[PDB]
């Protein structure tokens, strides 16, 4: 009785007696081989046995039982599925794929076969077809979770692949589809975020990153990116918070280490910045930007030599690093006195390389008429409350706008009342302001060409955010540099340079690539600020001793200056020095500086280190706290000396062999105080002691300084303007020939 | 020189040395008030509160007059929490010196603190006056103005609040809280522009002040909703995203983005944003509702049910979710649960018209025709232009309207007039009025799949002289299948011009049909579901014909002719219709047998020893009036068994109701086998082995069911009546040659049924020979039917040309 045997086999299977069920089905099929139900039940029992053996570790017995089942019933899709699974466990990926294909040909509702084939194929990287397999799976069953998750993963991988080839839009589309299949997928959100960041969306980049972090609190990359976006929005506190979270998750994420170091540098917390950057170097030796940031941190912190060394390693890692090279040259300007031709050669080599990777123009449509109206463009990122602004203000106001059309290219990152006032003055005379912050160098060159300027004046040189890349294009028929840098730009593309006969004597030995154009009178036209207040009386009259001071930065105070100041203060009993500068907000810097002076035998008590109290009026009045300003070398001050003079504190400087050194000589002699210019360190000491010995002469000098200078040419805007215009006309006439 | 040197030394961050000098001065200079003051200040700055208090007390004892000493005493009192004492010292100092500034500002501070204390005590007027006194001693003190603004705001003096916060903002521009509160007040007045501006100022001062960010996000979301309501959806989305910038987890902004993208048809993004909105605000039931709608429209019914169950778990009386869940259950066939859902939706909201429409359709499927009709009339009371409600209402009335008056015709006429007054039409055609050139025949219908209409339209589709009547098919089929594709091949292999028109519009379709130069437009659908009567409302074709899609008048004056025969619609029929009836010589239907019908088998009664009646008609046709007649039949015939097969029986509720009805009518359920809808065509066809005699329904006769019965050799008993739908069976049976099986009344019907039941043997023989008899009859005479239909086309076209 085939029916009774089949029912017995089914009952045995229901009781878990798979062997007895198989035996009963075999007997039934021996009695009637056409009894389809008996064959089906036997195949079922054989598949159950095979699955038990597979899970029991009897892989070979499982395979054998599956082959027997598939020989008994070909149409039994589950046997094909189990065979494919076993072959996958056997790493027979092609055999597994074939088994799943057969199973899908047999079972029309076996979506798991599509899922597993898609997974296996994904493991070999043929993403698109596997995705098609998942599409078939979800077309059969649209709620199968595991398949949705694999669909999202595969779509994210494909979107990343396609984006890396440059089709950002298709990558974004794949990420959005992935989020359609799995909304809480951190990788999709993160990738989408970076994609938006690339296409300058910012807003949604931030939103996406925050969501990605919310759904996966282990994506330090998301935190770091978010911190970067907030930093670029000037929300420094949020940026710090984000980076701190990133480091709390990954205490070695080198990129976040550098970024946090930079933000601390902006806030001026120098010791923490140093520690973070050093940790970044410890974590990454190839991360050039870490070396550049370390070099800037050393530069402002005064450890100059170490700054040059750090930039040198940076250029060993990335020889094209623009920032590393320019900061290196700027730092060298602080200590390389005129002796050798190493700074000059460095400038020449750097300019030649910059010209090699940056081609320039070769023709100009400027009508070569020596007498027609000349268009002068002044370019600078420093038309804000910055040292340079204290001088360029003079030409902005005292210039003829009838034949010298002035156009200003202000790259100021943050305007202010002074920015607005400057634009107002320039435009009121007929100027065409042009805000260029963020604009690509090449586009700036094109814009300059379109406006058809004649004399292009670069005002920053190798300082932060410089625009020498625009100058390399040679957009204007004549390019000059003036105030932003006291040495050669090194660019052969600049035609001439403006100077005076005192900063650069006709016999100067400092080699430079540029031809010096010496103005008749002084080349510095300091515009006194109206917030200077009254000339405070000589402190010596009320205190009873001379107080030296120096309102310069740390980069300019080379150890040699420290030796000279220690000699001065030891040689003059009862005399105090009150240096003031921004980095003295850090206690560690104060301690190190005090110890450094102590090794020179000077009692720290006499010194009065002060931070950069951000108070314009109070900054001006602070010269009421000192009696004699002592200039630094080999990088003498320019605005600082002007401030000293205008507040009645006499400044003593030293002459030297390079423009950067002799700027103070030029200024002091041209203000008619050349008798306070020492020629050497010994004469410097003698002058300092002599000035310190006569408090009454000091009082007379202070009370005379404001009116003498106000009547002196340094403040005679009209005459300086006439000289400058004549110089411009002369260079233009030379060019016409 | 000593006092000057001490003061300079104290100013030069040399507090220890200055303190030592002050000590040696109070020692040497026993009554040196200035030295006592210097010592007090240097110790206070050294956090020597006790010593500072001692020095200040000694200074006051020596000089009770100098304003500086009293100022230092007052500040120390404030640091010690002696607000009162500080205040008295301050008044004394003011009386001593009115020019001192530090005392003035610190005095403003202490009095504003006092005013705040009194305000907290409820002494609002005393606080206000104290603040005014402070501002009189120092107008520049912004915090006093801020306090005034707060008190006036809580005091509902909003204009005064603005004035106060503006005086504060002038006196202190970096006072973020003033901007925040100003923005909040403007938010309260409905104006969101200036409010956003105030929040922008606040964030321009302090971007980390989160409270202003949240309030800004709220304001931007409201602004986005407003702008969207104005029409500009892109700007709305822009505002929503800018909002979601300030509060990345603001769930409501995500929900509104979901809505905005849904309107844009970017459904995938809509899903993402609705799911996120729900994730951040579980209480946002509306997000679940709309998510369920989107998933339902993607045919993912299980997820739609899940989403609606969540919406109802949040708001059980959320009418929209109740209605949509009811519809989803309707598609799945959970008829009783659907009924309960829709009824609860109505109970929660009585004006939700579409719920009334869905209730009416559900009851019509359940056979309660009266209640379905009633629900449709209620719907039309709530919404009178509900096109679907009207369509279902007329269709439902066709199931129980026994021809006894002209009210149905009146309703159809008025409804068609409504359509003609809410639709325009053309008046000229360039089609050459010629009776010899090949005419263009359009068949338009959504039923070109496994539907009743197909089983009849297939025959002409197979037999159309293509050299004369160029066939154009306008298919509104929604879901195709193997049969649909097979039909496509059949139409496209004989030179037909197929045109898929599903899912676009009515007006544009009519215009395209006119471009197609269709000569006669034929509707095959009637007032059923997915009809396209709106196209004909435009009158796109010069000739309009309705073949079977509707068994009664369409009521549209725009339809010229309705195809019928002289038996279903006798020439003397009294039912008026707007259309002209065209009677074909033979039965107006040509049944195309299924190529899967298979063979016939031995009569069941022969093997079981008892006669089995049956009805495969849907429950909608089995009105409560036929049930009594059927009970009479089964009682009159000893040992008979009734098999009824209708879809809605899958639900136990309807089954039980039907059984109860039969039991109260005098019949034991044990004789009644109720079978639900079977799965595949084959088994449905084979189910005819379960019945011996088909019993036709009235006043709506079967059409496909009757044809199938005659095919498979199961005789059907029908009766003639006053309406076409009743006489369809009469026409069919007469034209097959079984006119002796046509009853004229209920009693003749009973007698005929008994007569057929009395002779099992002859019944079996007839059953055997019926397939060949009918196959030889005109109902299967494709050539003759085609020729007659061609003649009909020629006659109508010639009539039109003249």
């Amino acid at each position: 009785n085939a029916c009774a045997l089949t029912h017995c086999g089914i009952l045995h299977k229901e009781e878990g007696r798979l062997v007895e069920a198989a035996e009963s089905y075999q007997k039934a099929l021996m009695a009637d081989a056409s009894y389809k139900p008996a064959a089906e039940c036997l195949a079922i029992v054989l598949t159950d046995l095979g699955t038990s053996l597979k899970l029991a570790g009897n892989t070979q017995e499982g395979i054998q039982k599956y082959y027997e089942a598939l020989k008994i019933d070909p149409h039994y899709a589950p046997a094909y599925y189990n065979l494919g699974v076993v072959y996958s466990e056997m790493m027979q990926y092609d055999n597994a794929l074939s088994c799943y294909e057969k199973a899908a040909l047999e079972r029309p509702m076996y979506a798991e076969a599509y899922c597993n084939m898609g997974v296996i194929y994904k493991n070999r990287g043929d993403l698109e077809m596997a995705i098609t397999c998942y599409e078939r799976c979800l077309a059969v069953s649209p709620n199968f979770e595991i398949a949705k998750n694999n669909m999202a993963i595969a779509l994210t991988d494909l979107g990343t692949k396609v984006k890396l080839e440059g089709d950002v839009t298709q990558g974004v589309a794949y990420y959005k589809k992935a989020l359609y299949y799995n909304w809480h997928y951190a990788d999709a959100m993160y990738n989408l975020g970076v994609a938006y960041g690339e296409m300058l969306k910012f807003d949604m980049a931030i939103v996406f990153y925050e969501l990605a972090f919310h759904f996966n609190p282990h994506c330090a990359e998301a935190c770091n990116n978010l911190g970067v976006l907030y930093k670029d929005r000037d929300n420094l506190d949020k940026a710090v918070e984000c980076y701190q979270m990133a480091l709390s998750i990954k205490p070695n994420f080198a990129q976040s280490l550098n970024n946090l170091g930079v933000v601390y540098t902006v806030q001026g917390k120098m010791d923490a910045a140093a520690s973070m950057i050093e940790k970044a170097i410890l974590a990454n030796p190839t991360y050039a930007e870490a070396f550049n940031n370390l070099g800037v941190l050393y530069r402002d912190a005064g450890n100059i030599t170490m700054a040059i060394d750090a930039y040198e390693e940076c250029l060993k890692i990335d020889p094209d690093s623009r920032n590393a090279g320019q900061n290196r040259l700027l730092a060298m300007n602080y200590i390389n006195e005129g002796l050798d031709d190493k700074l000059f050669e460095a400038h020449r080599d750097w300019g030649w390389r910059f010209t090699r990777l940056h081609p320039q123009y070769t023709s100009w449509d400027n009508l070569k008429d020596p007498e027609r109206p000349i268009t002068i463009g002044y370019i600078s990122p420093d038309f804000f409350t910055h040292s340079v602004s204290y001088f360029i203000e003079a030409p902005l106001t005292h210039h003829d706008y009838t034949k010298y059309k002035v156009v200003v290219y202000s790259a100021v990152v943050k305007a202010d009342a002074k920015t607005y006032r400057f634009r107002d003055k320039v435009l009121k005379k007929g100027g065409v302001w042009k805000d260029i912050y963020g604009i690509d160098e090449k586009k700036i060159a094109s814009m300059v060409r379109e406006d058809k300027i004649d004399i292009l004046v670069e005002l920053t040189g190798h300082t932060a955010n410089n625009k020498l890349g625009t100058m390399a294009c040679r957009p204007a028929p004549v390019q000059v540099t003036w105030i932003g840098y006291p040495n050669t730009t090194g660019l052969p593309t600049v035609d001439y340079r403006i100077t005076d006969s005192l900063a650069d004597p006709p016999d100067t030995k400092q080699k430079q690539v540029e031809e010096l154009v010496r103005l008749p009178d002084c080349f510095l036209c300091y515009t006194p600020s109206p917030e200077a207040g009254p000339v405070c009386p000589t402190p010596a009259l009320s205190n009873g001793f001379v107080t030296f001071g120096s309102f310069n930065n740390l980069a300019k105070i080379t150890p040699k200056v420290l030796q000279v100041w220690a000699r001065i203060l030891c040689a003059v009993p009862n005399s105090r020095l009150v240096v003031k500068c921004k980095p003295f907000c850090c206690d560690s810097i104060r301690q190190r500086f005090l110890t450094t002076l102590e090794q020179l035998g000077l009692e720290s008590k006499r010194v009065d280190l002060l931070p950069l109290i951000l108070f314009n009026h109070d900054h001006m009045q602070a010269y009421s706290l000192m009696d004699i300003s002592l200039d630094t070398f080999p990088y003498a001050g320019t605005t600082t000396t002007c401030e000293s003079l205008y507040m009645g504190v006499p400044c003593v400087t030293m002459a030297g062999s390079v423009h950067a050194h002799n700027v103070g000589v030029s200024l002091l002699t041209k203000v008619g105080l050349g008798h306070l210019v020492a020629k050497n360190e010994d004469e410097y000491v003698q002058l300092s002691v002599d000035l310190a010995s006569d408090v009454t002469a000091l009082s007379k000098l202070r009370m005379s300084l404001r009116d003498l200078m106000a009547g002196s040419p340094v403040c005679n805007g009209p005459s300086f303007a006439v000289g400058l215009e004549s110089a411009y006309r002369n260079m233009w006439k030379k060019y016409c020939k």
